């Protein structure tokens, strides 16, 4: 609660996701965080956010990485759509 | 153009034990704390107080009981602390 920026932070660059769990799940988690730390006066862009979720993504989903260079112009919706077409075409 | 990641992800991973000067600790997380700002990232003295705190390791755990005060203690505050510690264990 007095530790929720703090939390939120430490989880966001932390991220791992390899496909086992629902990629809605993920893209709730990440989501959230982002929501958060915005209200509490910590505005994370798209790019960092992008660059942080990539680096959490393990397993197959690694290969989504070659396009961190393009962070800037991604847009984080890109990135989970990417993330949650690769989880439908594992399923 | 990954600057942002890797001065969050410090922040989130500090370590001291006083083994390294003390001003050189206060350094790094000062021009951490500078860059963020400036990139839009902006860490307040709370949220800065509470990742200092939980990188503080060996004698200077103990630090880590004013935690609860971060929202009133300054980060110039607790970095007085730390030197008063580093001075301390000193010859």
């Amino acid at each position: 609660s007095d530790t929720q920026e703090v939390n939120d932070i430490t989880t966001l660059a932390t991220l791992h996701y390899n496909g086992s769990t629902p990629a809605d799940a993920f893209e709730a988690e990440v989501t959230n965080i982002l929501d958060r730390l915005n209200n509490n006066g910590i505005p994370i862009n798209n790019k960092v956010a992008c660059q942080f979720i990539m680096r959490g993504l393990s397993g197959e989903y690694k290969s989504l990485r070659y396009a961190r260079h393009r962070c800037i112009h991604m847009t984080v919706a890109d990135l989970f759509s990417d993330i949650h077409s690769m989880y439908e075409e594992q399923q």
